[PDB]
Formats: C-alpha cells, sequence, structure tokens
C-alpha cells in the first residue's frame, strides 16, 4: 500500500492527456495504491514565483532574493497556502507521475512554474546533498509525455534531433537533482496521427506498466560520488574517476558525455 | 537603422538581470538602434495557454485543440489583443534579446508561457518550412543568461554536466525552429558570487559586444536541406548525406550527434 501523485498539465478533459491520467489512476487504485492528483489547470494554479509566495514579513524586502526568502518561509512555515498543500502531497507520495503534452520541446509553462514554486530549497533540494543525495531519494518520478512529432522525427537522424538530449534538462536537472529515482519515460509519439484503435491500446499498455511500476530499475545517472563536491575542486569529476574513463568508449550520461559517444537511450531506457 | 526587442524575465528592478537589460538597451541605443522591451513581470504577462487566447468563435469548442484553433484565430485576426501586441514587436524587430536567470536548468515559467502564447503557428513557424526556412529567418536572437552555478559545474566534467546539452532545447527547439539565426549565448556564471567590481566589468563587456552584434557568426545548426522534409520519409536525414557522414569523426551538433562525439561548444561557440 504505497502512495501515488499524478500531476497533470492539460486544460481539456477532452484531451488524450486527461485520458492518460484517468487511466493512470484507475490502474493504480485497483492495485491498491492511494492516489492524489494535481490537475494544474483545474486548480486555477498560479505558475509565477514572486514575493507573494510568502505569507508574512520578508527578511530583506529592499533586495528581494527568491531563493533565501522562500527557504526561510518554508522553515518558519510562511508559504502561500497554495505551495503548502502541494508540498504535502509530495512528502506523502512514493511515486510521482508527471503527465503532459510536449510544448516547445519541454514542460508546459504551467508545469514549469509548479516546479519553481513547489520545489523550495531545503524541502526539495539541498546544496550539500545535491542529486542522488536529495530529499526525494526514497521516491520515484516518471514523465508521461505526448507529442506532436514522430519517434522518427525525434530519432538520431530525425529533423528534431535526439529526444534524449531534450529529456535531459528535465529528468536530470529537475527530477534527479532533488534525489528522485527516475523511471523510463512513457512516450506517446505522434498522438495526433495515431489511428483511433492504437490509441485505445496505448492507454491499456500504460495501465499494465503501472501494475508493477515500483519494481522497475531506474534510469542511470553518474553518481555524485564520482565528483569532488566543492569550489576548490570545482565540483569536478575526481582524477581517479576521470582516469578509469580515459579508455571507456562511451560517456557516462547525456550530460556527462565527456566529448565521447552518448550511451544509446541513456535518458529513455534503463 | 535597425530594431531590437528586449524580453526580460526577472521580477526585481534591483537584479543583475534588470541591470543587464538596461545596459543592452543603453548601449544599443547609442548605436542608432530602436529599442523595444517586454519586461514580462512588469507587464504582468499572462503565461497560460487557453481558449481565452481566441477572441472569436471556436471552430470546434466541443473538442478544443490549441494548435489549429489558435492558427485559425491568427489568420482571421481573432487573437487576444495582448498576444497580438507581443507579435507586432517581433515583426518590427531585427534582433531579439532574451535576458533571464537560469531557473531549474531552463527558462523561467513566464518566458516559457510567452513562447507558448506568442509563437503561434504560421505567425512564427511553418510546418512546411521548419527550422532554417522559418518566418523569422531574417532576424537574430541571443540568449542572455545568468546562473547560480559556476562554469566548472557546467563543463564536461562538472556535476551539472555539459551546458551545451542544456542550451539545446531552447536554442534549436524554440529559437531556431522559427528560423532565428542564433548567436552565442551571453553566459554569466555564478553572478551571485562575482566580486562587486567584477560585475561592473561583465556589465560593460556586455555593452562592448552589443556594439558589433549584427555581424557575429551564428551558432551552427544542421541545415534542413540535409533532411527529407516530409512525414512519409520520417523527416529523416537524406540517404546521400547519411553516407557522406559515416566517415566523419564528429556529429553535426548536440541534437544531431548521430551517436558520435559532439563538436566542442556547438551551442556555446560559433
Ligand atoms: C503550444 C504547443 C506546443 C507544442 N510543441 C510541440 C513540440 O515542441 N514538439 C512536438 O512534437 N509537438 C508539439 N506540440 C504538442 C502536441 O500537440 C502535444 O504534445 C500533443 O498533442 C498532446 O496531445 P493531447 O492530449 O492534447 O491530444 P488530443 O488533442 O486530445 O488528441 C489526442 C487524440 O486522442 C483522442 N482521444 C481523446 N481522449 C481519448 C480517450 N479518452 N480515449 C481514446 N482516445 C482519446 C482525441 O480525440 C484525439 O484524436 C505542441 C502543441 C502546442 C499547442
Ligand atoms: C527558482 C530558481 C531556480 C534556479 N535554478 C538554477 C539552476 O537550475 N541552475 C543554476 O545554476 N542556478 C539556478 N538558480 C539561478 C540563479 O539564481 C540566477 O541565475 C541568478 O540568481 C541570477 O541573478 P539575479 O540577476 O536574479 O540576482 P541578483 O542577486 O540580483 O544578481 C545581481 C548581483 O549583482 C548585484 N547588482 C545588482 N545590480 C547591479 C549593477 N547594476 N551593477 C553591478 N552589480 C549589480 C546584486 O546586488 C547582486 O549581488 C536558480 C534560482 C532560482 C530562484
Ligand atoms: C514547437 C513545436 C514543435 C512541433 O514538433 C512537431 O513534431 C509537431 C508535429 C508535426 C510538425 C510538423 C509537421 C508534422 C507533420 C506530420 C505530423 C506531425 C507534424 C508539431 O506540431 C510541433 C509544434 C510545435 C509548436
Ligand atoms: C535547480 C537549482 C540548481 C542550482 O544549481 C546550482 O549550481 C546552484 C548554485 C550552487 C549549487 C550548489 C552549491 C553551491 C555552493 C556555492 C555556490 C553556489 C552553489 C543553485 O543555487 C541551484 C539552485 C537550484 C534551485
Amino acid at each position: 500500500g504505497r502512495r501515488a501523485l499524478i500531476v497533470l498539465a492539460h486544460s481539456e478533459r477532452t484531451s488524450f492527456n486527461y485520458a492518460m491520467k484517468e487511466a493512470a489512476a484507475a490502474a493504480l487504485k485497483k492495485k491498491g495504491w492511494e492516489v492524489v492528483e494535481s490537475d494544474l489547470y483545474a486548480m486555477n494554479f498560479n505558475p509565477i514565483i514572486s514575493r507573494k509566495d510568502i505569507t508574512g514579513k520578508l527578511k530583506d524586502p529592499a533586495n528581494f532574493q527568491y531563493p533565501a526568502e522562500s527557504v526561510l518561509a518554508y522553515k518558519e512555515g510562511h508559504l502561500s497556502p497554495d505551495i503548502v498543500a502541494e508540498q504535502k502531497k509530495l512528502e506523502a507520495a512514493d511515486l510521482v507521475i508527471f503527465q503532459f503534452p510536449l510544448q516547445w520541446f519541454g514542460v508546459p509553462a504551467i508545469l514549469k512554474g509548479w516546479f519553481e514554486r513547489v520545489f523550495i530549497g531545503e524541502f526539495a533540494y539541498t546544496y550539500a546533498a545535491m542529486y542522488d543525495k536529495g530529499p526525494f531519494r526514497s521516491k520515484k518520478a516518471v514523465l508521461s509525455i505526448t507529442t506532436g512529432g514522430s519517434g522518427s522525427m525525434y530519432s538520431l537522424q530525425g529533423i528534431h534531433g535526439d529526444m534524449n538530449v531534450i529529456l535531459w534538462p528535465i529528468q536530470s536537472g529537475i527530477l534527479h537533482f532533488c534525489g528522485f529515482q527516475v523511471l523510463e519515460p512513457q512516450l506517446t509519439y505522434s498522438i495526433g496521427h495515431t489511428p483511433a484503435d492504437a490509441r485505445i491500446q496505448i492507454l491499456e499498455g500504460w495501465k499494465k506498466r503501472l501494475e508493477n511500476i515500483w519494481d522497475e530499475t531506474p534510469l542511470y545517472f553518474a553518481p555524485s560520488s564520482l565528483f569532488d563536491l566543492n569550489f576548490q575542486a570545482g565540483f569536478l569529476m575526481k582524477k581517479e574517476v576521470q582516469d578509469e574513463e580515459k579508455n571507456k568508449k562511451f560517456g557516462l550520461s547525456v550530460g556527462h558525455h565527456l566529448g565521447k559517444s552518448i550511451p544509446t537511450d541513456n535518458q529513455i531506457k534503463a
């Protein structure tokens, strides 16, 4: 009996995206998960960080710094009721599903803001315990994305280039960075040009995947241990590590590709 | 003379970003440029896609689809007046500058939403002429970014990983997709640790660059001519091209790395 959070980001109950989340929650429940949702549009959600994210007095209103004030606000418990109720949903979850349409090659603005407003220092990340040492280490996150263009268009020779680089800033920068383990993305390509019968199976496969999803092995990111964590060493990869790698033909990651070959589907397949 | 448009996405008049936007406008004016602004936060820009973007009447309100509904609104002149004003600024502009702090390894949610509401199909991109043949092919954009992390953290060895991969979805996907000639990003690392006297230098270096911006050499992107531009062919790289690259050490760019080694600083250097 674990705990799932489904974050949607689509205006229409009409959308395949909405179907995807409804399918997501049904599957989850019949296997006994308790499920909570953040339907951003339906929530009248405000996606813009500002001082107004802070209940009371600002430490230094003369020179507003979002990072420090929000953190303080988080500690003293002075955050817009808004943010508070989301942050709670998070700590309570084991799994977090992010459901969205790909918009300009990343997350919708409203989803982006949700990260920016909900993922507050101390609560979600730490400068000390960055990445795989994050507060979310006990949790798993996954992107379920739908797309206009085809797998072909997003393949190594496709006009849009590799979908793995496009996934990187989000899956690593935003999910792994907070500690999350990230499962392979669910990618629904060319959803506008999928015959009506494939679209009924896709929803079904998604539901099957969900039945055993806690047991999947996650995407691979280069451990934080491979790096010297300070401004002295530059947060750089240890010499001993940079050395074992001299003769390995593939980089470690998309981000840590090292001028070498990116390991096939590093951001798409475990 | 020539025209610039400076889109800014920071809330504080006291920030280095606002300062940076000022310097650009200042320096650019002293050359003869006509400078226009979008201080997103000051304009209280609405960043959220919705049916309220179409003033007219929906072709198909039952199952609402933003792409086609918005593109039709475009053609007929039924786009919401605030979006329209933004688009007139883009038409007029020869050079567009995006000034912002890197937030969660990308663009502030308000800038994302600005792209989503204002880059409407057929106004800003053509499915029949994606990328280098796009509407804005006659203009030039540049990203001006400030960061918390140091450049070291964003080197091939840095904990955050190659900054070129991070710049990719924005420079190719958002800017270049529209036809933009993308110029080298102005990268200001860890501005919040930069000695007071140092920040003045950066500020004036920025003014110095802008003196001769229009003659810069743009970042390199695979020309669309390398690809068969139709869905039947999967928008795959041309057969002849694929062969005449089989014996090339390096990929074409970050997205078209072809599973080989990425060329150094492809999203950072011309
Ligand atoms: C602003 C914007 C930016 C975009 N950027 C990109 C981009 O960068 N790259 C890219 O590749 N694409 C892009 N597209 C994204 C593409 O349109 C979306 O990623 C995708 O369309 C999301 O699909 P949807 O949920 O809205 O599908 P829908 O519009 O809802 O359509 C899905 C199909 O499934 C049907 N359907 C609906 N519900 C069900 C159900 N319950 N059961 C079975 N079938 C159902 C629908 O009738 C429809 O035929 C962009 C679109 C927009 C508006
Ligand atoms: C939500 C969020 C997410 C972030 N995510 C990331 C991330 O993913 N990766 C990352 O590396 N970083 C991240 N940071 C990014 C980092 O905060 C910004 O890039 C950086 O803070 C931008 O500085 P600023 O202009 O906003 O702030 P400021 O502190 O205002 O920068 C200006 C500095 O120069 C001084 N100054 C102001 N005006 C002038 C002037 N005219 N001349 C000289 N000095 C001046 C100011 O006092 C200040 O010391 C994040 C920050 C936030 C809030
Ligand atoms: C930033 C952006 C990227 C996109 O990428 C895409 O692949 C598609 C799908 C697509 C784009 C162009 C031609 C097509 C042809 C057939 C099927 C899908 C096609 C988009 O509709 C699309 C829309 C926007 C706003
Ligand atoms: C998503 C995110 C990424 C970040 O990356 C960074 O490199 C820094 C700067 C930074 C990060 C970690 C340790 C530091 C130590 C000293 C100075 C800056 C330091 C961020 O403050 C930061 C903040 C957020 C929200």
